[PDB]
């Protein structure tokens, strides 16, 4: 643990010798499958996984209500992750695929999620990273109707507000998608400033009474892990004057494969929390 006051010295020493401290620390994490994922690797679930190597662990996967007469329809490539002092405060997932747009929305509904965090652009370096799973006006995904109700554009992100409805349920829920568009085509942001501003918008706007925050990038590990770690750590820093980033990542990794996918992402988390604390 690092007192937020020794944070700069800590980060600085870790950067010495081209970041030997960080390089070695990051290498201490376990890369790859560290737990069973029998359901994720089922052939019948193969088309629900974006990246075959970034799939959902059994012990923490988010289960779906089996769609009547459909075995295996209880799977979504997503995992629960604890918040500062809130169990299962987040769901780390992959960017929906056309085949999984419905599974995504029904999960959002069933989990009573109010905020969707998207930290990837639709196409990067020529590659499609996530399908457009939301409508520009309105769209009915089987029994879930989604209506775009507002769009707010800011420097490095856009906030899309939706009026979401389920058939036969006399209710209209406001669900906001916080789309961070400021993450570079390569590497990590040059200034953590924008993502920090994005985090506070999510924290401030998110109803303390709703279900877990659904976070996703493309695979649902790197930038998803960055947002989540930064979010939890600001909570700890606030309530304790201490940050424990290493153990936070280690813990997220027990929940889902390779959270915080690169060492550069790992160092960025430190820069962001340091800036926030300064």
């Amino acid at each position: 643990a690092i007192r937020v006051a020794d944070l700069l010295q800590h980060i600085t020493q870790m950067k010495c010798a081209e970041g030997y401290g960080f390089k070695e620390e990051y290498e201490s994490f376990f890369e790859g499958q560290s737990a069973p994922w029998d359901s994720a690797k089922k052939d019948e679930n193969r088309m629900k996984n974006r990246y075959g190597n970034i799939i959902a662990y059994d012990h923490s996967r988010v289960r779906l209500q089996t769609i009547e007469g459909d075995t295996n329809s209880d799977y979504i490539n997503g995992n629960y992750i604890d918040g500062y002092h809130r169990p299962n405060h987040y769901i780390a997932t992959q960017g929906p695929m056309q085949e999984t747009i419905y599974d995504f929305w029904r999960m959002v509904w069933h989990e009573n999620t109010a905020s969707i965090i998207m930290v990837t652009n639709l196409v990067e370096v020529g590659r499609v990273k996530c399908c457009k799973y939301w409508p520009d006006d309105t769209e009915i995904y089987k029994d879930i109707k989604v209506t775009l109700i507002e769009t707010e554009l800011l420097a490095e992100y856009v906030i899309r507000t939706f009026a979401v409805e389920k058939r036969g349920v006399h209710e209209i829920r406001e669900i906001r998608q916080f789309h961070f568009t400021g993450w570079p085509d390569h590497g990590v942001p040059y200034h953590a400033t924008g993502l920090l501003g994005f985090v506070r918008q999510v924290k401030s706007k998110s109803p303390p009474s709703a279900g877990p925050l659904v976070v996703h990038c493309s695979a649902g590990a790197g930038r998803t892990g960055c947002f989540i770690v930064i979010d939890i750590m600001l909570d700890m820093a606030e309530r304790e004057g201490v940050v424990d980033i290493y153990n936070c990542v280690r813990e997220l990794r027990s929940r889902r494969v390779n959270m915080v996918q690169t060492e550069e992402q790992y160092v960025f988390i430190h820069d962001a929390i340091l800036e926030a604390c300064l």
